[PDB]
């Protein structure tokens, strides 16, 4: 499913990302256009042969189980499909424990880049 601007933003308040850790809403919404252009099925592969999983590229060095990620954890408890589901909830679920194991959300690259010290409450501006 690829997500409509608006439609995320209520979909991630409903689930409680609002000021999750700190994080207002806005720095979710500008995390997912980045990462994955709001698309739940994207997938890239890194140079280490780990992959990044749906709307916000979770990675299964990790965070979840791919079956061709060896040594790898899977500390969210779920196979990497999962997070390239319509219903985002596995992946905000996960997202949870990734920011707050320490680093925030500078664990996701396009963040600390391209979201990181902007404006980024115009990423909610406008909807309802
Ligand atoms: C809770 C997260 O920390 C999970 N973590 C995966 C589990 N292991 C071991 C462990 O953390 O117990 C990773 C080891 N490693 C360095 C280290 O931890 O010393 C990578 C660091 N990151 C994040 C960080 O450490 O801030 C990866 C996420
Ligand atoms: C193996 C290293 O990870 C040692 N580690 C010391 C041991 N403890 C607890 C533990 O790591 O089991 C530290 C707790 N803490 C984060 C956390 O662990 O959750 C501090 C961060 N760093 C590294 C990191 O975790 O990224 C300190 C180095
Ligand atoms: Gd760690
Ligand atoms: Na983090």
């Amino acid at each position: 499913k690829v997500f409509g601007r608006c439609e995320l933003a209520a979909a991630m308040k409903r689930h409680g990302l609002d000021n999750y850790r700190g994080y207002s809403l806005g720095n979710w919404v500008c995390a997912a256009k980045f990462e994955s252009n709001f698309n739940t099925q994207a997938t890239n592969r890194n140079t280490d042969g780990s992959t990044d999983y749906g709307i916000l590229q979770i990675n299964s060095r990790w965070w979840c189980n791919d079956g061709r990620t060896p040594g790898s954890r899977n500390l969210c408890n779920i196979p990497c499909s999962a997070l390239l589901s319509s219903d985002i909830t596995a992946s905000v679920n996960c997202a949870k424990k990734i920011v707050s194991d320490g680093n925030g959300m500078n664990a996701w690259v396009a963040w600390r880049n391209r979201c990181k010290g902007t404006d980024v409450q115009a990423w909610i501006r406008g909807c309802r």
